[PDB]
């Protein structure tokens, strides 16, 4: 035997006990199980299970066998999971995969000793292929390839390796391609400044009487055409400090007008740049609650006690009549794929790819510590790999399930992420309603399956939604929450004399603290397959036009719908007032109407809504990220964009992305199509965020078009 | 001697869940979560125990229970989720019996007629200043309890007021040139006329109609057109648009279109009889109640709160974490929100003394005769409160809701209560705020939003709102709209069709010979906020980018221009969501020497596309007539008599007697009382995802605390 509530507890798993019922309720995940002490059964998700020991009480603790976790657990009544004997050739790199992939470039002649990895993942295969395994079961006939990008030193080798056949394709130098930062480029800097005398001086001029408290962050420095006296050769990071007084939250003290510029590869300091000295904002601002109780809460609990609706297949996800596969990538985290619609009986192409594209974080402040702080938090520090693990119950619903996703770390060791994205079901008011007069009521309730992911890089932790909808609406939400970077200031409040200046590019937020504006641009690389690959994108422009049927209207309400059939026509500001479509022009409802889907890259926001860039069109960022000033974008499907911010990012001398895509200009008519939405936010702080910020949300979505006949969700004809 | 158990709970509204593993019942009601085993001495409520007079009998699988069971258990007490009202709320909605005494003083009065019809008995707001120190101080409002009394002599308005303490007629005053809303009867009067006129059978069966007694009408208002539409704008008219009742439940699918009679009610006759091309009328059965549909197997879903509510309802008040609010129920523009304060450590903060419903309007946007009048004023014309639906238990609420019975006056004076008339909610809603410190212990705490939830349905339209009070301070407002869509009757089976061009130039074609007429839905909200205080002012923050004059590589610069809107005319305006409009109180400030504000959001977000505005060219009457509906934030001078942005008497009108008015003086906004109107809508082009009903389509407005705290305001108590 062994104690239960211990044992329970470490396998993850929820223990209630009932004393009126004598009754234990044990939750994990999709399993729901109930077992009475001395029962010679239990039952798993509503089902019978007869236990070779039963539960025993001693002392009050109760006490199970040592094979009870998987007799009841592992048992196979809890259906949530299935096992995949085919396996789905989108499914990432697994552990073997990475350790096969990094061993066959380390065994070539060209491989540097201390090479790191911003990259292992997998080359995607043929689209046409993989579409033909999830709908026709035909197995892809082409060898799993996976993608190994290097760093050696500060230089980008990109390499392609084959692991059915174990050998190397390509070895390929990238030539002026800077790599994004790696966690250990985290500790250099933070070690480079220890060891600096300089910089131990510079620190003690702004009052820090022990410099062992300098806590630094390593950011990247973008591109300004040598105006900023930078060697575009050189991997630089440019270092803003805070000073740790022990409250848990260095960020709540800002060593201001201080930067240094650390050259990654000489291990040095290469510039101090020194602005006017501001006393360290001092107070203690925890945001941990070491200084506070928290109010007493009655319980809340969502309860599944059947199990779920959705399956789980190795990396497929089946709920309703959807049908997905979730993957994960150290770059960009979760992707969607090979997205179907069960129409009746007929699986239609919805989409064949989903996933973050990109985002940045750019700051309106021109002084010398914020002009340059612009973060690609996907593109320069890799989103998957700081994937922060779900916390159970908080950071999503107490009836969801948690799942493990596996990634390379940068020095090419398997990383198990655990907890890393989480899958849940949600009720979200009636699907639809009508209470004739006099009549019977008519009402059934909504549901909504939520992917969700939580990433955080430094300081801003974003929160991404995948949400499905029984009627084929497909919605994507982006919440950031975390802590602001703020900028020291003498002034405590705004009766102060440097108040004024102290605020022109940011809201004084607490004493001496200012949280700089700026903007949350989030990018949505969604490869839509309009129930086949061959689409065409359509607007339709909501008019007041004069009334010319007579009568007493002087006006009518139309509308004016035209194609747009080009990648420069198609880059656009998104009217929130409009409608566009992507339609397939080869197939159409049963009322004549081409089957499409609604693309709305702006359906709400908590905070103000970024119309584009906050930028003028001359800055250099405004000119590398061209993604920024547009919410909406087509191009045709390519396998090798997939970054609206470009590959390589770091100090970019232009624009490799969305910029570079439909530089071109091809035509979008009845062809492959890929949609990019950007949606953004202005934010302009308040001492309501401070010290820690309530999480904000945007939302996003894509609702079927004419792409049925009838309410989707009425249900199959008896 | 005793009862079945399920039949009987069932009857209670009660959800009843059997566990024959454990042999337990699960028993679940509004507030009270219970637990009974078949034969135990005593039940569990809200994780207390309570002692039975008699324990539950299982006979032959069946259970019974005492015919006291019901009373005993649920309204034993351990559930605390209601408390009675020790000191009755100034606000509180008129009493079925003040409803009865208002009714018998106006027909104690002289000139009382006996058709005489009610269009509206509400209680007549005490001056908010006292209400504001009760809430606040305690102070009893010494004020004697009045109520309006809105009446229809025939097609005349008369406005009484009754003194309620004292038993006694006040005023009685006759509104000329202004028409009433429609009543109830008003409905049957209706379909009663068609059915006996002679003509309109003969119309109808020219049009393919055999059965004349299979013709439902609808009464819709003509709204007013300088005499272009032939009509006497004195007499009470009404528009007659016909369809077929098929036998599938829903005779929304089967229009006769190009038919319209107009009908005069007090005459209780046809005055006219419009009509249009002959189109046949589509028959194909279109049920929506599933009768002809499979029902997929789902597993249960739960969410449950064992040991009660984190809220609590006194009387009509509610508290819950840092709010107070009191809520009640109007017969016009439904449930009403006031006195709303937040607890700050200690200290009551005013926040909005009185938020509703203003009025709403879904006009359309074809030119022929059966549609180019149509503009529904749902609340306005048709009271919404009064057309309450009630709310299905677990679907058009989450299971874990506390369903509410509100009591208002019908037309006709008699109390009338109706069932589930409001939904209050805890949910889930993500986490309030989170920080994952690489390498540290994670931070997180969960969400938590209270909801209230109210839905009314007026003809095709299901309309819900939810006041949603966030734990942080902020307040959010949304508008769901669901139900069947109006269509017009077309030719045309597919876009393929010779006549699909012409026949979709005003809506989509969402069904074989049927078009979705495209159409807005404009809202908008009457919030009286008072940020800490009466005396505020409404101040712009218009995010820009301007050079950069600090030298440095950048060449610009985030920044913001800041400026008070000091007068009603400038503050009715678009509001752009890339820009911030506050109403703060000059008057206080936080820790940081900022005015403690609130952020108006008119416009965060929604389902179907967004109405920039009233989709009519500037010389439309309908446009002309209601001018909320081309600006989506108003700010006026707090008056206890301007409460609907369409006017008081919107059917017929010839001008805007509403939020036109209300700011037509342009007053001063500078520090003063403040009434912020939030409009909101959306222009709706149909799909057939949206036929033969309409999944529920949503809107979304937001009130954010600005400056009002210091810090995080869920940061939690201070420890030191
Ligand atoms: O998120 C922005 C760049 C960054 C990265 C790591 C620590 C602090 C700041
Ligand atoms: O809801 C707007 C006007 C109306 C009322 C009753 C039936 C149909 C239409
Ligand atoms: N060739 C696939 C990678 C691999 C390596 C070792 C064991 C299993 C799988
Ligand atoms: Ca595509
Ligand atoms: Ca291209
Ligand atoms: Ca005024
Ligand atoms: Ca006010
Ligand atoms: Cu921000
Ligand atoms: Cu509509």
């Amino acid at each position: 035997m062994v104690p239960m509530d211990k044992t329970l507890k470490e396998f993850g798993a929820d223990v209630q006990w009932d004393d009126y019922a004598q009754l234990f309720t044990l939750i994990k995940d999709g399993a729901y199980v109930k077992v009475k002490p001395g029962a010679q059964t239990a039952i798993v998700n509503g089902q019978p299970l007869a236990l070779q020991v039963p539960v025993v009480m001693k002392d009050n603790k109760a006490w199970v066998s040592d094979t009870f976790i998987n007799d009841v657990f592992q048992s196979g009544l809890d259906q949530t999971f299935q096992v995949e004997k085919r396996p789905h050739p989108l499914n990432a790199l697994t552990a073997d995969e990475i350790k096969q992939a990094v061993e066959i470039v380390k065994a070539s002649a060209d491989f540097k000793p201390n090479t790191r990895f911003t990259e292992i993942s997998l080359l995607p295969p043929d689209k046409e292929a993989v579409w033909a395994f999830a709908l026709e079961n035909k197995p892809v006939d082409q060898p799993r390839k996976a993608d190994v990008i290097m760093l050696d030193g500060k230089h980008i080798i990109e390499a392609v390796v084959d692991l059915q056949n174990n050998k190397l394709l390509s070895w390929q130098p990238i030539k002026d391609a800077h790599g994004m930062v790696l966690l250990d480029d985290f500790a250099s800097v933070q070690n480079i400044i220890n060891n600096s005398e300089e910089f131990a001086a510079a620190v003690k001029k702004r009052g820090i009487t022990d410099a062992k408290k300098v806590i630094t962050t390593p950011l990247t420095v973008g591109y300004f055409d040598g105006k900023d006296g930078l060697k575009q050769d050189a991997r630089l990071l440019k270092v803003i400090s805070y000073l740790d007084v022990g409250d848990g939250n260095y960020w709540a003290h800002p060593i201001e007008n201080l930067v240094a510029v650390v050259d990654l590869e000489q291990k040095k300091i290469v510039k101090i740049e020194e602005g006017p000295v501001v006393p360290v904002p001092m107070t203690a601002r925890p945001f941990d609650g070491r200084d506070r109780v928290a109010p007493a809460v009655k319980p809340m609990q969502i309860i599944e006690p059947e199990g779920k609706n959705y399956t789980i297949t190795g990396d497929m996800i089946h709920w309703r009549n959807w049908d997905f596969h979730l993957s994960m990538n150290s770059r960009v985290g979760p992707m969607i794929s090979t997205v179907t619609y069960n129409d009746n009986g007929t699986k239609r192409k919805v989409m064949y790819e989903g996933s973050l594209g990109g985002m940045i974080v750019p700051y309106g402040d021109p002084d010398i510590g914020w002009y340059f702080k612009a973060y690609l938090d996907s593109g320069d520090y890799g989103m998957g790999t700081l994937t922060s693990p779900i916390a159970r119950g908080k950071d999503a619903p107490s009836n969801a399930v948690l799942l493990n996703e596996t990634i390379a770390d940068y020095t090419g060791v398997p990383m198990e992420i655990p907890r890393a994205i989480a899958v849940f079901e949600r009720y979200a008011g009636p699907e639809y309603k009508h209470q004739e007069m006099g009549q019977p009521n008519v009402s059934t309730e909504r549901r909504e399956l939520v992917v969700r992911w939580i990433s955080t890089v430094g300081n801003y932790d974003y929160i991404f939604d995948w949400i499905f909808h029984e009627n084929g609406t497909i919605g994507i939400d982006a919440g950031a929450t975390g802590i602001e970077a703020v900028k020291g200031v003498k002034a405590k409040t705004m009766h102060d004399e440097t108040a004024k200046d102290d605020t022109r590019y940011g809201t004084l937020i607490d004493h001496n603290i200012v949280g700089t504006t700026h903007q949350h641009i989030y990018n949505f690389r969604l490869d839509l397959d309009v129930d086949g690959e061959n689409n065409s994108l359509v607007a339709m422009d909501p008019v007041v036009k004069p009334n010319t049927a007579g009568g007493p209207r002087t006006s009518t309400m139309q509308v004016n719908q035209y194609n747009i059939g080009n990648e420069q026509d198609a880059a656009q500001k998104f009217d929130p007032g409009t409608i566009r479509l992507l339609s397939n022009p080869n197939k159409e409802n049963r009322m004549g109407n081409p089957v499409s889907y609604q693309i709305i890259p702006y359906a709400g926001g908590t905070h103000p809504v970024a119309k584009g860039a906050q930028f003028a069109p001359d800055e250099w960022i405004y000119h590398r990220l061209s993604f920024m000033d547009k919410q909406l974008w087509v191009t045709r499907y390519h396998p090798g964009e997939r970054f609206p911010e470009g590959k390589y990012p770091n100090r970019s001398t232009h624009d490799t992305g969305l910029g570079q895509y439909s530089k071109d200009n091809e035509s979008l008519d009845n062809t492959d199509a890929v949609v990019w939405m950007t949606t953004g936010t202005t934010h302009v702080a308040r001492a309501e965020e401070w010290p820690i910020m309530p999480t904000e949300w945007v939302h996003t979505l894509l609702k079927p078009w004419n792409f049925f006949d009838e309410t989707p969700t009425l249900g199959a004809l008896k």
